[PDB]
């Protein structure tokens, strides 16, 4: 069959692909000293109509991120030149390993690397914030990843399924004229309509290439695979230009715009939303007119889910330690509910359930909303793919979604029609911009400053609060929270002039058709053009700081003072060992104890309002998050040891799961901890990872797993998601890495090859596996 | 069973009811020099608190509209002095007869009617448009509606059933006393959340009222009655404060807020909206709970349907030539997609269309929407209820009207989730005031003016503009668009002063609760707090003028001069019975001939490019509406003979649908001919109705319906709805009227019994029974 062909041809190792790259540099000569707009959009232009393409083994869904895939696509106008850096390691490193071609190694040293230097984001940012740029590098309190450009949308499919981009053309060329009529006073909404106006030309033209070389290839070719080529030359003249009519053509239509997107907007996190309930209409068309059956539709989501896999990050080796694990993340929203409450769910959300289920790659970021109204064999449908390990999924609980969403001041219908992307971010679908990875900070760094007046315990930073030495529980709290605020507002000062320096040296303007108000208003997405606009900020570090000041309750109260619990963490506990049993036998989150997950509770609060308050550059607010990546581990390496008795340099906890082994009661108890924190206050999304021995399942695979799931949305968590992990089989993976680099794992939001995350971080996953409950 | 009880309990005689009315003048007289907004609000909360209430026989949603039902609420505020002028005349008049206590007879001329007088949204715009009230009195250009208030808004309950009004108690008193916190330099908007609490705390209070009399009834009761009372007074104690968690609980919700509405806004078209859409999760979540059963359900949805007849309008002998057939219209939306374009049919939309069916009472207006992917099933079950003579349906075809919406700037997601309210009029459900039939237009007379000069041609009436007299045809047609637009341009200047005079002196705080962004902004609904604001305008007579111009073309063409033309028509073809014949003689629109019905759809074109382009007072822009009520006889009375070789005082013609008795190829020919004209230009609504007689249909009365149905749907006309109809039944109603009392019609856009329609209106749909095709 035909899957199994498509399987083993995205298998073969990554290379850094740099045909984007140049062709986009190429442009960017030419166009020197044009309005910034239209350079960007004639960069796109010339890159899609100038990039190789190739249609792939018994393919019907065509359109290559790269030349020659699994790959990096390189943006040096963002944070590209970090991995020319480090040319050297990449076709031999532990982690993401990428071939360079030498030939194009000497194109990226003296060709991009010094056009580019100094004509970045960062560039731009560095005069207008030089003292954070400054702590950003030390690793130590927080990363800002808008220096690499804004991405991590949902786009707005629908929109573009009822018009196409003829329809742009057009319009954008009635706009054009009407401008000048009135003598072009509006001339930003005059520069965003010419580039919309080359945008649009461009995918066009993207889509005839590959009608073109579709027509080349059948005219040496037979039967069955002549008439699928004949078929795929047909639809990619039509669309992306037309509104599809059929399911191949709106899968086609979504896929190449997919595929051209990630050519202006950096890899992470462009996702295609509510895939399930937008393709649906045309489904339900096609079968019972007969167009199209089961097993053909099956094929064309599997050719799609299967694509998304051509791209992987193009990290550098510092890079790999926050964001280990191959993070693109372009997601899939499947199920949930409509305007109304009704049970959304529908035939074709099924089958992109058993298509992952099948596939079980790194790629697509499949997330699943459920409901209090959910079928009950969709759950259990989902139950039996979670338990037999496909490690895939993640659960998205629609009553704490939509609660958060409406703090933030989402309207009713757009909170419930919501959309997710990346991780486990949430946003309003097709008509938000939510910059939704866009700082990730270190909460722990903010106790060490509130212990320590605003010092780093161990490094010698002076970057915190001007706090005094605390005494007593009760001012070291008003010093904590006081510290937070601090670090939150070095945050989003520095995304402000990253929200503002990405406006001018890099708008994006094929994005911007694809997100709502826009187009209609004429200006750019990275100027503010969606109607809601977000800035989404994590908390990395949340029972870290809860689970220390329980520990110092209980080691106040029996004997000890502040300045010896400063002292012990100042030392790394030699010298202190007797108080750091106490401090490590101390009450942990993660154990259904009130008297421990209240702290931590607490200190989410205190950081959701703390975001939510502020205003961003796009002329909307902040969004308070909680999910890791793997900057858990990299805050980690460079935080000091803490009163709950974590050691110098050990990993900080994943998201709103609890620290590593101190789930003693398991893993119900671990849910029930979890869904005490506010969601109502969390609107860009949390990541709970629950990891299960395969053991512990057992025969009843099925039933303990729907308990978990149901027990989750009776609870009112956000978000789970589940690993299934046989220990030993991680064990031999890290042994013969290539045998077993099939073997996927959940990280804290995505599925990674476990072959493909760092040491510190398989240590880790393992570490988490838990058997109680 | 319990219909057949609650049926034969809204068939007695109707009275003119007082009870509002006199508490409404006795709380303004209490309020007198304060805030208007307060006032209103004040006002509402005395009528709520002490209008006399009752539970019905075998009720399960309680809430009489008026004290003792059927009957007219008057709201002098508006245009209820009308009425007192006539009192004499209502118990014995022929249609809409009203009895009237003369013990209040006396307390409405000497109490209310001298109070009122000059306190009225009249006598505010009266000094700043005298020369268009003067022009409005005349009956023969336009009629203005917004004297009377504004209303037309189908009432957003997914809002209300999300929050239930306890929680806008409390937000008010958050936001007053933030407002407060401030220093109040928002005075408005003060004003506004005061108005917010009161009005919240008086419906509150107005559930708890008819939770006391339940309690009341059921220690007095027995049985099964005595289980049913109790619930009803649980209830009503729960619901409208809080949200409801039961459909029993949702069901009495919608209807306490919708009799409350019926206190604060006139009686036209307050309408509920997509409820099959917004009641089934509470639906799905009783069945298969067991909570409620199949049976049940249906006699709690029977309830509502029944108790929308309480109300009938308040119109005087000179309001009902225009308004004949006692058109309140309370609507309701069934069927239709989602925001997707995914069929949004359940059950319970199947649920609604047969209570409807066994109903068959003049109210509700219900209302279906259809399109290319609604069940089968569901077409045959409604070609069913149809040509079994059901005749209160109409059809609503989705394409069309989304179309419309979206040129009127509505949002996809939006226009997709549209709802309809009154006659035919569309609108986005939920978060807009659209004031749907704020004018009608008779655009007849704007012909008479294009070959008069400007000139009334038998009155002397110079209301048009000065244009020449005509000499060729094609610079008639110059002249005619000059003067449909001056006409326009009189109603647009009305409209808009009526409109800041409702914002003035009856603002509607209850209604803005219910219509988003209001609450939210703080700014009452007739101020423009909605998020789209339109104003609905309606073109009457647009085949009179079509059809007067082809037959100008022929005639010119073979022999005859313009000058003859109008002085036949000025002259009533008195001397010109030649000419005439060639007149009458000449092609109709209604035919499927495009000679003639081009000059039909130009004619609507040239309209709506002319009422789409006007902004109003609300901040947004006027809406084109076809569709006549009875105006179309109205102003034909008063409308002079126009070259289509109609006779002076004759009928013009109603909706989209041909003149009386010009439709000789058949009924498909009338729909070929209807579905030419422009409905992505009409966003306002169209109407359409077709008259079939019962013996046409024959055996095959279901297949030859949907033949129908499927062809309107094909061939993209907006609405259509039918009558079946048998002639000699109808003559037997005009001879003994009380006991054929039954006898339902489709007028022009809603149900009316036969026997309430005057006799130039029961001549016409007598005269428009067809037989071809």
């Amino acid at each position: 069959d035909r899957i199994e062909k498509l399987i083993k041809k995205v298998s073969k190792p990554a290379r850094l692909s740099v045909e984007r790259c140049r062709l986009y540099t190429e442009s960017m000569k030419q166009t020197e000293g044009e309005p910034m707009i239209i350079r960007q959009a004639k960069a796109l232009k010339h890159v899609l109509e100038n990039i190789p393409i190739q249609i792939l083994d018994s393919e019907l869904i065509v359109g290559t991120m790269l030349p020659n895939p699994p790959g990096a696509i390189i943006f040096p106008e963002g944070v590209g030149l970090r991995i020319i850096n480090e040319l050297d390691s990449l076709p031999n490193r532990e982690t993401n390993r990428l071939m360079v071609d030498e030939e194009d190694a000497k194109v990226l040293r003296e060709e991009i690397a010094p056009y580019w230097q100094r004509k970045t984001i960062e560039a731009f940012a560095f005069p207008l914030m030089p003292d954070i740029m400054q702590i950003l590098y030390t690793g130590s309190v927080f990363v800002l990843t808008e220096i690499a450009g804004i991405s991590h949308v949902a786009v707005n499919y629908p929109y573009l399924l009822r018009r196409g981009f003829r329809w742009f053309l057009e319009e954008s060329e009635r706009r054009i004229r009407a401008l000048e009529e009135s003598g072009v006073y509006e001339g930003e909404k005059y520069s965003f309509y010419q580039a919309a106006k080359i945008v649009s030309e461009a995918v066009i033209n993207y889509g005839l290439r590959y009608s073109k070389l579709a027509e080349e290839l059948a005219e040496s070719e037979d039967g069955e695979r002549r008439e699928e080529l004949l078929k795929i030359a047909e639809i990619c003249r039509k669309v992306p230009a037309e509104k599809p009519e059929t399911f191949w053509e709106a899968v086609q239509f979504v896929w190449l715009v997919q595929s051209a997107l990630h050519q202006e907007n950096y890899e992470q996190a462009i996702s295609m939303g509510r895939i399930d309930q937008y393709l649906y209409p045309f489904f339900k068309k096609d079968i019972g007119e007969g167009r199209i059956n089961r097993e053909l539709a099956f094929d064309i989501l599997a050719n799609l889910w299967i694509k998304t896999n051509e791209i992987v990050p193009a990290f550098d080796s510092l890079l790999e330690q926050y964001f280990s694990g191959q993070a693109t993340n372009q997601a899939v929203t499947i199920g949930g509910c409509d305007i109304y409450g009704n049970d959304a769910t529908n035939e074709l959300t099924y089958l992109m359930l058993e298509v992952t289920d099948r596939l079980r790659l790194r790629q697509p970021n499949v997330h699943v909303r459920i409901n209090k109204g959910s079928p009950e064999s969709f759950l259990k449908r989902l139950a039996e793919a979670i338990s037999s390990g496909c490690n895939n999924l993640a659960l998205f609980f629609d009553d704490a979604a939509v609660k958060a969403l409406k703090n933030a001041e989402v309207d009713d219908r757009d909170a419930l029609n919501y959309t997710t992307d990346g991780c486990v971010e949430i946003a309003p679908f097709g008509n938000s911009f939510t910059s939704s990875d866009a700082a990730l900070i270190n909460v722990a760094k903010a106790l060490e400053y509130a212990l320590n007046e605003g010092v780093d315990l161990q490094f010698g930073y002076e970057f915190g609060a001007k706090t005094e030495k605390p005494k007593f529980l009760e001012d070291l709290l008003e010093k904590l929270r006081e510290q937070v605020s601090h670090i939150v507002k070095l945050v989003v000062r520095g995304s402000n002039v990253l929200s503002y320096a990405n406006a001018e040296v890099k708008p994006t303007p094929l994005l911007s058709l694809c997100v709502e108000d826009c187009f209609e208003k004429g200006v750019d997405v990275s100027r503010g053009g969606a109607r809601y606009n977000f800035t989404g900020i994590q908390a990395v570090g949340i029972a870290d700081v809860g689970d220390s000041l329980v520990a110092i309750e209980g080691a106040l109260n029996a004997g000890y003072s502040m300045d010896d619990i400063v002292e012990a963490c100042r030392k790394n506990f030699v010298g202190y060992e007797k108080l750091h049993k106490l401090l490590l036998q101390s009450p942990k989150y993660g154990n259904d104890d009130d008297a421990a997950d209240k702290y931590t509770k607490m200190v989410l609060e205190w950081y959701c309002e703390e975001v939510n308050r502020h205003r961003n550059f796009r002329g909307g607010k902040f969004a308070a998050g909680c999910y890791p990546m793997t900057t858990n581990v990299g805050f980690g390496f460079f935080t000091s040891a803490l009163p709950s008795g974590r050691k110098s340099g050990e990993p900080l906890n994943p998201g709103v799961s609890p620290s590593t082994g101190m789930d003693r009661e398991g893993v119900t108890a671990v849910i029930n901890s979890a869904s005490k924190l506010s969601y109502e206050n969390l609107p860009n999304g949390a990541s709970l990872t629950i990891n299960l021995s395969s053991d512990v399942l057992g025969e009843k695979g099925d039933a303990v797993i729907e308990a978990l799931i149901k027990s989750s949305m009776e609870l009112g968590v956000m978000h789970v998601q589940f690993n299934i992990l046989k220990e030993d089989l991680l064990r031999k993976a890290q042994q013969e890495p290539e045998k077993y680099r099939w073997l996927l794992v959940r990280v804290a939001g995505w599925s990674a090859y476990f072959v493909e995350l760092s040491r510190p971080v398989q240590e880790e996953v393992i570490r988490r596996i838990s058997c109680r409950i």
